[PDB]
């Protein structure tokens, strides 16, 4: 059983524009922990948002679960599928309604245990106002690594059963990424999870990792696997990254 499938997957952006995703074919088991990783414009985030079903591609199928998502019901794709965002914890309210952003009269419980799959319950509890705080700052002033914890329970509130990462557009603080590798396993327990990485140590040990290149998958494999192949992208790209 395959959580995730792409077929012969054809999209450009607009009628007249550019094809951005050439003939992407891709078959994700679930459970597994996937890395995708290949130079800015190589597609990464298209293929997320065509799992989400935000554009649909002129060719090819995409099924989650079995499911073609053409026939999907649209609320129960988006209940599947949780997506950590860069960026995006609204300022003007409080870590709970942040957190549960999606169906406000849900558990306060189950926004307690996303916190803790997250490793921000931790710091939360020690606030002045806790769950209250209003995230925004003079308001409080929640750090970015903070903010990124949040966004992960947030990901997480309603157990979607395929968590995607967007690619980290900033640098979290030490000890918040420090947290999130020592629960990233906790985290993607029971899911099938993507990562958009920015550097390639950020999946290293990630089941599979998929290069991507001008709109195609070039290489994929495990970490060892693709370093072996002498002259390959993924070579290259990590020898670009090494200090
Ligand atoms: N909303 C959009 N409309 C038109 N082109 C887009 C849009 N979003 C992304 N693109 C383009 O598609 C290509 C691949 O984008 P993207 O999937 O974001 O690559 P990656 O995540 O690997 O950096 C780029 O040429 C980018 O400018």
């Amino acid at each position: 059983h395959h959580d995730i499938t792409f077929r012969n997957i054809r999209f450009r952006y607009k009628p007249d524009s550019p094809v951005i995703l050439d003939n992407i074919n891709l078959s994700i088991k679930q459970g597994e922990v996937i890395g995708i990783v290949g130079r800015s414009g190589s597609g990464k985030s298209t293929l997320t948002k065509l799992i989400q079903r935000f554009y649909i591609p002129e060719n090819g199928q995409v099924l989650i679960d079995g499911h073609d998502l053409a026939l999907a019901d649209p609320n129960w794709l988006r209940r599947q599928v949780g997506v950590v965002l860069q960026d995006n914890v609204l300022l003007n309210r409080s870590i709970i309604d942040n957190i549960s952003l999606a169906n406000p009269g849900m558990s306060v419980e189950k926004v307690i245990y996303a916190a803790k799959l997250a490793g921000a319950h931790d710091f939360i509890s020690e606030l002045r106002e806790g769950y209250n705080t209003i995230v925004g700052e003079q308001g409080a002033g929640l750090s970015g690594g903070q903010r990124q914890r949040i966004a992960i329970a947030r990901a997480l509130v309603n157990n979607p059963k395929i968590l995607i990462f967007d690619q980290a557009t900033s640098a979290l603080d030490y000890e918040s990424e420090h947290v999130i590798m020592r629960n990233m396993h906790k985290i993607c327990k029971g899911r099938t999870v993507i990562i958009i990485a920015h550097r390639l140590s950020t999946v290293k040990n990630a089941d599979r990792i998929i290069v991507m290149e001008k709109g195609k998958i070039v290489e994929q494999g495990k970490h060892k696997e693709l370093l072996s192949e002498p002259e390959s992208l993924y070579s290259y790209l990590y020898q670009l990254q090494s200090d």
